[PDB]
């Protein structure tokens, strides 16, 4: 019995994810994807700016 | 992907017009042709003068 606990330990000790950063990580990718998909609607009209000459 | 943008971005710059620059062009170019029917009007008139001295 204590042998299987301290597989089941050794198995999650190689696989479990640490959740207390991984709720740090998707706070901060939130807001990487935020930012990203507005610079990219910053970027879409730059060239737009040419139809001011003509 | 990144392949694919780069040869993207390549034959643009192979072919893409500097349309900022072709802007100043059209509006002096029009002057110029605008300039030329003037000239060429003026020059019309030229050998007509000659009816004047009978």
């Amino acid at each position: 019995g204590k042998l299987q606990d301290s597989l089941d330990a050794g198995v999650g000790n190689l696989v479990d994810a640490d959740l207390a950063k991984e709720s740090a990580k998707l706070q901060s990718l939130q807001t990487k994807q935020q930012l990203g998909v507005q610079a990219l609607s910053i970027a879409n009209q730059t060239p737009q700016t040419i139809l001011s000459l003509f």
